[PDB]
């Protein structure tokens, strides 16, 4: 009968492990480089004659 | 009588100009790498026992 395989698995390494940096949704918040602000859009306007 | 000299200056270097691009007060936000928002406070607190 096929039967669910697990292979033996090492310790796991620190340098794996990134989990640690976005598990909350605050982290979504820090881990972007720039944060979307009012100031930052610009509409554009078609005027005519 | 001493009087104010003024130097013979050659053309304006565009390479000189910088000013274009912070004139306005919206040009002072545009120029940030970074803008300050809420969520990058961290208030620390002290509990007592």
């Amino acid at each position: 009968m096929h039967t669910a395989e697990f292979l033996e698995t090492e310790p796991t390494e620190i340098s794996s492990v990134l989990a640690g940096g976005y598990n909350h949704p605050l982290l979504r918040q820090w881990q972007s480089e720039r944060q979307l602000t009012k100031n930052m859009l610009i509409f554009p306007l078609f005027i005519s004659d």
